[PDB]
């Protein structure tokens, strides 16, 4: 979740692109990122997958 200048950052699983149900397997996939199959058992954004780095949210490799 982020938020830096709106009134409505309702894109925030990304801050961007995402209704959390398009996403990847953690952030907000909605293309080919972390969403389907690469790493974690599932893909790889380097988002989740920097979400894997100094979140440890997931636990792919980045990409
Ligand atoms: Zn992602």
């Amino acid at each position: 979740m982020a938020h830096h200048h709106h009134h409505h950052s309702s894109g925030l699983e990304v801050l961007f692109q995402g209704p959390e149900g398009r996403e990847c397997v953690n952030c907000g996939a909605t293309a080919t990122p972390l969403w389907r199959r690469d790493g974690t058992g599932h893909y790889l954004c380097n988002a989740c997958g920097l979400y894997h780095k100094m979140n440890g949210q997931n636990r792919p490799l980045i990409k």
